[PDB]
């Protein structure tokens, strides 16, 4: 089943990171979401009912990248894939990159980052 | 056998959603194809009639996404890979991303879609 | 003098628009904003109090923005414009470029919108 | 008055071209149309009625875009600038800018064309 | 073995197309070329000698896009993978994909083309 | 009169430069041409003998940044000036900008050049 | 006189900003210089003796940029176009935009910054 | 386990090369590092010591980079994939990309190089 429903590119302004600097001060956080899902069923009927409301997701997402503010992305990425997992039985398993596009590395990069798998239990 | 024909973002101004909204307004939709075909004959050949032409695939697809409105984008991608599937032996199997890079979704983010993937049988 | 203080590609999510379904779904809303102003004392002093704060600017077209739908970008730049010439004596003309990169126009496009320039009096 | 209405990266698959082969198969037609015109009234107003909606300036571009094939690009920015001129007296002057991202021109270049300023009498 | 040396968006004027129109304008192709080999050896001793020349490659490309037209980018990526699996034995397996970004089809896209895996015998 | 014909990014692999490393293995060297050209007679017509063919104009430049390596971009761009002007009465104003992108100057950059405009006599 | 020599999008790392945790953390700064001088002599000798080495500008602006850490972007621009000026009888004008991709304002935009002109005496 | 930390686009300017006149002008190289990373325990505890500070990873890779000039990329991807697996030991295996986006290769295409994955022993 290579089924997948995602959510490209999303950017939030946050305060997270190890740094107190970079809590005070805050920086876009870009989130990738991409989940298993069979999309057979809702190919079928065009019945919303029978699939994954990518803007219900979007506000997961949303609520923990612009809420309190933690140390690690791995801490972001392992909160959002468990919030969706938890309340959608469709999505299969659940893979959340998250990338920090302007970190406080003194060099020249596009952006540095985590990615997560993880498969809904 | 890793041969594919591809089809890269295609667009399309259409009337699809499950919001009344949106169905009167209409939104750009983006459409990759890639279609699982054996290429070794058409290599040895140069007979375009030993492989699939892109060109009446494009109409296939654009067909199906200027046409009638419909709910979801599943259903939309469900009817272009049966329809690719269905008109040519060749293919064996049909990948469908399709992207919605400006839905009713109030936040900042480069898009938002699914994907499915289609054995022809 | 052609100094300047610029903002780029500011984005808000907006329900702006003359079209009910517009007002209804909201939309991406793209702002440039251009400050003529003499930026030498600042530029000998280093003193932040002799220029304008590019953050409290981001705020004022922030706050109009994602504030009540208007119809017409032309009333969300004439709304911005004055409300930036009004609070600082030192911008000699403000200029305000507003992009609808996703309107209801059934085509293809990168954007449409308006721009205009207003002289601090 | 350094106001502007501008419509950006219009495209239209035509068949415009000096050569046979170009009318033959058509390519892509890139075109920006900047319009100069006062904005104030409708800064003011947010009345539709007080501008110019892009939305039908976009539908007159089309018609000429994709309808006969004529041999020159400084033919059809001409009846394009013409017709926008003609149908708008807000319309100070118009801007009309046309590429062939890809002509049969044997090379590495990014587009080829041309721009014209027309001031509405 | 993950191994790989790779050429990415090599791009070439040429007259291939199954159509007589596009043999006579000519159009840009876009290829990439990656090899499977094992770099380790290389790795160790930075010894040229000991790894596949990119610069060598690129005219192999080169001569096949740049050279006699043909119909098919079939036809055009089996010479390719052929002449590069044919004069190296360290590469175990070609894989070439070849674009035709502006195709005589009536559209708006971003490419279209086709991709093709040959191990070396 | 603002009318324009504009040739954008054509790129040449070249061998200029002051440094002899340079000239040993050459680089990417972009260019950009604008002609001041009354199109209106054009416009009007759309007979192409009453304007400056896009196609012969590549081709000088061509032959130019293809051709004999000198040390100067500003030798370069005066050639090309002077070439254009040179064989075309209708261009009134010949502008010519070149970049390189890749020079070899130890640091990080989009690009490196120069532009001159030359009044045709 | 409408000669120019520039440089675009310099990028350097550094520890300007008005606030303590900027001065902490540091960022990426972009620097596009554009120098008014007059390339014709040079067009015709050829010589590098008779135009401004880009390459010396580029360490010019690097050691300010990479150097202590000062408030203002206005600071940092007029060192850089007094430095410029001074060392060059040639340039007749100094033109520099600096900008900050990533400030510490919570919100969606491409950049924020300034833009300075300076006249050679 | 598909959980991985990763460090895109990094940019250095460098002297590696095989040929004599790279070493002397010097080129910008491209890096792309990914680790394998088993990161659900940092997900838990937000804990900056159960994971990989991706800040100490640029460090090592751009001290590679910015050193000692070597022939290939081959061997400086060899020098830092052992480099990172040696110091952690969380890390199961690193992959390394290295582009050569200005080759001494005289064409047009986007960039050139090399990709090893190598497993942590
Ligand atoms: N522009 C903008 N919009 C929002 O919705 C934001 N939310 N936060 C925000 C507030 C408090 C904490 C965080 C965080 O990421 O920890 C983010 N910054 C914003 N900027
Ligand atoms: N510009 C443009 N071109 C076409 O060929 C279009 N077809 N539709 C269209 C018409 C009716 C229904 C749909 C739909 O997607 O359901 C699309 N909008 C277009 N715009
Ligand atoms: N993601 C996001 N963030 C904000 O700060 C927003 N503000 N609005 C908003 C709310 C009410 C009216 C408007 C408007 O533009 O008229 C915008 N949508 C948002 N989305
Ligand atoms: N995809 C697409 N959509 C349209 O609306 C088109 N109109 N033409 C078209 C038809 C006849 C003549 C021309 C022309 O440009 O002369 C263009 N090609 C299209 N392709
Ligand atoms: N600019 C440019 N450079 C080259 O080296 C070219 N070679 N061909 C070319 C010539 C003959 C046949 C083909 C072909 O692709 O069949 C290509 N067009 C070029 N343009
Ligand atoms: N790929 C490619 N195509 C061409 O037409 C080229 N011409 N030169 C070339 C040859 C001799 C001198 C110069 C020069 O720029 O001085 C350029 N390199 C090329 N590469
Ligand atoms: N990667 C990198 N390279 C250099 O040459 C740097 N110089 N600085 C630097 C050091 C001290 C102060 C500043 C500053 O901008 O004030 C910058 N950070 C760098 N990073
Ligand atoms: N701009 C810039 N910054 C640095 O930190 C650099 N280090 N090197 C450098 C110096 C010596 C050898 C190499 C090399 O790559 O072999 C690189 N060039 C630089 N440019």
């Amino acid at each position: 089943m290579q089924d997948t429903i995602f959510l490209k590119g999303m950017r939030f302004y946050g305060y997270h990171g190890a740094l107190s600097a970079e809590n005070e001060i805050g920086q876009i956080f870009k989130v990738d979401v991409t989940l298993k899902v069979d999309l057979s069923e809702a190919g079928r009927t065009d019945n919303v009912i029978d699939t994954v409301h990518y803007g219900e997701v979007f506000e997961e997402v949303k609520s923990i990248m612009e809420g309190k503010a933690v140390n690690l992305l791995e801490h972001l990425a392992e909160r959002i894939a468990n919030r969706i997992n938890s309340q959608y039985n469709r999505v299969m398993e659940t893979k959340v990159r998250i990338t920090k596009e302007n970190p406080p590395i003194p060099g020249h990069y596009d952006g540095v980052g985590i990615e997560i798998v993880r498969e809904n239990k």
